[PDB]
Order: C-alpha cells, then sequence, then structure tokens
C-alpha cells in the first residue's frame, strides 16, 4: 500500500513537509523541483530570523507548523534541519495556552484542524503553495 486514497489534505500536507525538509539541507545543482527552489527561500529567511523572541516574522511561525509533522516521522534523533530539533526542545505543549479549545469548528475531529492557520496565510503566498 502506497499513494492509496484517504484525503487530499494529507497530501498537501505531506508534500509541503517533504520538499521542505529537503530543500532546507539541499546542497545538490542537479535536484530540480519548483517546491524545493521555494522552500530554499523561507529556510534561508528562517536561519537568519533572530528577532523571533521579541516579534518574529508570520514565516517563521508557519515554518514550524509543517516541520512539527516531520519532528515525528524524523528516525535520526539528531535532526539536521536546525528547526526539527527546535520544536522538540519545546515540546508545542503550551501547557497552559487554553489547551486549544473554545474553538466554532474543529471539535477534536478532521485530524488536521491545525490547517486553519494557512487561511491567514498570504493571499499571494509568494513563498508557500497556494
Ligand atoms: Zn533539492
Ligand atoms: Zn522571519
Ligand atoms: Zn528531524
Amino acid at each position: 500500500a502506497t499513494q492509496s486514497p484517504g484525503d487530499s489534505r494529507r497530501l498537501s500536507i505531506q508534500r509541503a513537509i517533504q520538499s521542505l525538509v529537503h530543500a532546507a539541507q539541499c546542497r545538490n545543482a542537479n535536484c530540480s523541483l519548483p517546491s524545493c527552489q521555494k522552500m530554499k527561500r523561507v529556510v534561508q529567511h528562517t536561519k537568519g530570523c533572530k528577532r523571533k523572541t521579541n516579534g518574529g516574522c508570520p514565516i517563521c511561525k508557519q515554518l514550524i507548523a509543517l516541520a512539527a509533522y516531520h519532528a515525528k516521522h524524523c528516525q535520526e534523533n539528531k535532526c539536521p534541519v536546525p528547526f526539527c530539533l527546535n520544536i522538540k526542545q519545546k515540546g508545542g505543549s503550551g501547557g497552559g495556552t487554553g489547551g486549544g479549545s473554545g474553538t466554532i469548528e474543529g471539535r477534536g475531529d478532521g485530524g488536521t484542524t491545525f490547517e486553519h492557520l494557512w487561511s491567514s496565510l498570504e493571499p499571494d503566498s509568494t513563498y508557500f503553495d497556494l
């Protein structure tokens, strides 16, 4: 069983994550993918983003979302991607942020509820997949 039906959201998430983990380390001139080359932009920006602690940009936050999926799929405990291990060091639990409750649509259903954050992505999304 490979590429079996389920839901396109899972696939969209997969393509984005796969392209991100790869682009973050892709040093090969051979590699030529639209997702790989666009991801280079966000990874280069985020690798230089230190203002996060004061007031980071939106890309700084949005990157961490997809990297958190790879964080649970990285077999290597010493993740080469710097944001992957950063998520591990934070847990992402919040432990007091409101337990992710009070939503209208998202009562622990769909399994990809976080996807609603893409609704705030730029309408032009010149750095991510529209
Ligand atoms: Zn590549
Ligand atoms: Zn930034
Ligand atoms: Zn990893």
